């Protein structure tokens, strides 16, 4: 991992906006299949992801490039759409957060430079 | 804008020619596919051909609006299909390319 302009932006602009959002609470920690009573969750979702894990990775300089962090956000949202029923409210919550994610990504610095 | 030209000439071009892109280049035809519930579940259909036409006709006012349409296309696929369907893996592969190319879009 390393520090880059784009990773700084993802941490301080993108994660900042998503973490505090009123729909963020289901995504701040890994899906807990015991707490939720979902014994098939890990049979369907093979790469769990959540914002707490992404945030710790940003804090610990785990990522080498901003695209790696973007892929983790994407996996978090895609797992939600794959696992849940189409009409579940969690899908709407993920959609709302993901639209913010994309809006902020559209304004990320263009060329990635190590700091 | 420079961003929209990049989404058209770089991002869409890379996705469109990919070996997994054929299901996504035109709207889902629910009648031909025998999927009578498709439009009961998916209320905002989206596909690459629609996005490309919008790019060509200067429909979009901002890059994020175009990105939202790509996202809707992929999300619809994940919401409608079974988790184990090959189409879901095809969408995941294309979406990863989409994000990789978006990371280099000019600001
Ligand atoms: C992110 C994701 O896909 N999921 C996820 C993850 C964490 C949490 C959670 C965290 C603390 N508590 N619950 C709840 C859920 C979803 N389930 C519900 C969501 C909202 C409401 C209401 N209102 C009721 C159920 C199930 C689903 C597998
Ligand atoms: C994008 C999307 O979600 N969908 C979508 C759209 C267009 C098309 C299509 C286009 C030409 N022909 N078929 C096929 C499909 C999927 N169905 C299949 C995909 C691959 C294979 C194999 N091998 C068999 C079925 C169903 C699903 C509703």
């Amino acid at each position: 991992g390393r520090v880059t302009n784009q990773l700084q932006y993802l941490h301080k602009v993108v994660m900042k906006a998503l973490w505090k959002h009123q729909f963020a609470w289901p995504f701040r920690q890994p899906v807990d299949a015991v707490k939720l009573g979902l014994p098939d969750y890990h049979k369907i979702i093979k790469q769990p992801m959540d914002m707490g894990t992404i945030k710790r990775r940003l804090e610990n300089n785990y990522y080498w490039a901003a695209s790696e962090c973007m892929q983790d956000f994407n996996t978090m949202f895609t797992n939600c759409y794959i696992y849940n029923k189409p009409t579940d409210d969690i899908v709407l919550m993920a959609q709302t957060l993901e639209k913010i994610f994309l809006q902020k990504v559209a304004s990320m610095p263009q060329e990635e430079q190590e700091l």
